[PDB]
């Protein structure tokens, strides 16, 4: 009986097993955007996705992640709210059964299609592993998805899923390049927060892009095609795969944008 997004194993079950859930800075929340502070000290965030190497995607009975070849010096996030730099490891998204709703962060309350995390770690300390143990060990770039006209560098994730539509399928997945999916704007929000699937661990510094992509609605009933259950198990369509907002408690959302 491990966690998931249903009624009995759901995110409101998540603090048995991971009693952090009630923590002090989880994520996602509610995105206020009048009383977001502006920043004029944030710096432009600088994503540097050149020389990334995607290496595989996997279907991981949650989501899908697309990952990448992190051991090198290779898709980086810098600059913005960060100290020093983030390597890119894996991105995945978060979507609904309807276009109504999916995206774990809100902006006044909306809901969007889905969203986007593109997942870094601190290469002070050195992987992955080590990293999500500190508090400045991560930093998440979400991204909304609104459903309207297709996004064209989504594509080739789209076409792959059929070949991951099950708990623990992989796939071959070279040379995806992540920019196609970046909005034209890197103006953000940032505020300090968690993983929003167990373990929930407090050490998140997250960047919520203000401009939406656009995917359509193809693309997205796509996602909604693959199985949270593993093959030769009853069909569950893995739908819904959000945490809903969390209490901001004693934190401040920042803003890069006037
Ligand atoms: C399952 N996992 C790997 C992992 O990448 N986790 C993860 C990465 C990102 C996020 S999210 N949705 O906040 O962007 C949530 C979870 C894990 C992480 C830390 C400790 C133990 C397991
Ligand atoms: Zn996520």
């Amino acid at each position: 009986h491990h966690w998931g997004y249903g009624k009995h194993n759901g995110p409101e079950h998540w603090h048995k097993d991971f009693p952090i859930a009630k923590g002090e800075r989880q994520s996602p929340v509610d995105i206020d955007t009048h009383t977001a502070k502006y920043d004029p000290s944030l710096k432009p965030l600088s994503v540097s996705y050149d020389q990334a190497t995607s290496l595989r995607i996997l279907n991981n009975g949650h989501a899908f992640n697309v990952e990448f070849d992190d051991s090198q010096d290779k898709a980086v996030l810098k600059g913005g709210p960060l100290d020093g730099t983030y390597r890119l490891i894996q991105f995945h998204f978060h979507w609904g059964s309807l276009d109504g709703q999916g995206s774990e962060h809100t902006v006044d309350k909306k809901k969007y299609a889905a969203e986007l995390h593109l997942v870094h770690w601190n290469t002070k300390y050195g992987d992955f592993g080590k990293a999500v143990q500190q508090p400045d060990g991560l930093a998440v770039l979400g991204i909304f998805l609104k459903v309207g006209s297709a996004k064209p560098g989504l594509q080739k994730v789209v076409d792959v899923l059929d070949s991951i539509k099950t708990k623990g399928k992989s796939a071959d997945f070279t040379n995806f390049d992540p920019r196609g999916l970046l909005p034209e704007s890197l103006d953000y929000w940032t505020y300090p927060g968690s993983l929003t699937t167990p373990p929930l661990l407090e050490c998140v510094t997250w960047i919520v892009l203000k401009e939406p992509i656009s995917v359509s609605s193809e693309q997205v009933l796509k996602f909604r095609k693959l199985n949270f259950n593993g093959e030769g198990e009853p069909e569950e369509l893995m739908v819904d795969n959000w945490r809903p907002a969390q209490p901001l408690k004693n934190r401040q959302i920042k803003a890069s944008f006037k």
